[PDB]
């Protein structure tokens, strides 16, 4: 089981040394490509990098890199594009990317700024008025509305491909309330923006993998893949408590590095997966 699992682990401050064994058993594979020197400025974090074989290449014959990772859960059928927050000089390729890749949404987990630093680029209009040409890759984006919450807001914009002019619409999910430290202490928050996106059918097999990220793609993110996952396995299974999370995290790690970067994440994550099964059913 992985409720009583949670127990026994709490109960017990194990938390650190659970997170410890998934570090030491997490895959390990090549990330050439990212570590070209041309594409240094395309990576925030230099111990951030996508693995070679995983990696989401762009359709142009220039520089086909990114720093995203395609994560794909063949059990679960349930794919995830998990990339870092846009660099001003990346946003094109970004939007390129959510273009080429056929997404439908795109899920941000983290604030432009935080502890006094931007963590990720302002890559999407904040007034409709304004629209957002990016030159680079030849591609449009205007803001034409969106729904702001208590803990999140939810943006509906379109995406336009000016060489085809052809447009689509993108819906922005961007959970705003994630606190300055550690993890929210309810996972209330985060299960009804999960189930938000889950709704729009951003998450779904007739649309490209969903994009997700925060500052390096790895952290929250990770919390939000491995919690769908682990929803979606025990819907799918006859026993819903089969379903070992740690499992499941370190086939997720093979996609993507460090994905659930603290003890605290991979506490909270437990947390929202426990939780989430619970109201489902109710
Ligand atoms: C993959 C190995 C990771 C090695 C550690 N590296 C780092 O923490 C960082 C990159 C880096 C990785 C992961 C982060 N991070 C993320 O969730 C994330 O953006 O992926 C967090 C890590 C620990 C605790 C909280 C968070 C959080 O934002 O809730 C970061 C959050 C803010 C700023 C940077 C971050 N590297 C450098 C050079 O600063």
């Amino acid at each position: 089981e992985m409720e009583k699992e949670f127990e026994q682990i709490d109960k017990s401050g194990s938390w650190a040394a659970i997170y410890q064994d998934i570090r030491h058993e997490a895959s390990d594979f090549p990330c050439r490509v990212a570590k070209l020197p041309k594409n240094k400025n395309r990576n925030r974090y230099r111990d951030v990098s996508p693995f070679d074989h995983s990696r989401i290449k762009l359709h142009q014959e220039d520089n086909d890199y990114i720093n995203a990772s395609l994560i794909k859960m063949e059990e679960a059928q349930r794919s995830y594009i998990l990339t870092q927050g846009p660099l001003p000089n990346t946003c094109g390729h970004f939007w390129e990317m959510v273009w080429e890749q056929k997404s439908r949404g795109v899920v941000m987990l983290n604030r432009v700024m935080e502890k006094g630093s931007l963590k990720c680029a302002q890559y999407w209009p904040q007034k409709e008025e304004k629209e957002m040409i990016f030159e680079d890759t030849n591609l449009k984006l205007t803001l034409i509305s969106e729904d702001i919450k208590s803990y999140y807001t939810v943006r509906q914009l379109e995406l336009e491909n000016l060489t085809t002019q052809e447009t689509r619409e993108i819906l922005h999910f961007h959970y705003t309330t994630w606190p300055d430290f550690g993890v929210p202490e309810s996972p209330a928050s985060f299960l009804n923006f999960l189930f938000k996106v889950r709704e729009s059918g951003s998450l779904s097999p007739e649309h490209g993998p969903v994009v997700v990220h925060c500052s390096a793609g790895i952290g929250r993110s990770g919390t939000f893949c491995l919690a769908d996952t682990c929803l979606l396995l025990m819907d799918k299974r006859k026993d819903p408590s089969s379903v070992d999370i740690k499992k499941v995290l370190l086939e997720m790690r093979k996609f993507r590095m460090g994905l659930i970067q603290t003890a605290d994440q991979l506490r909270f994550s437990y947390l929202a997966v426990i939780e989430g099964a619970k109201f489902i059913m109710g």
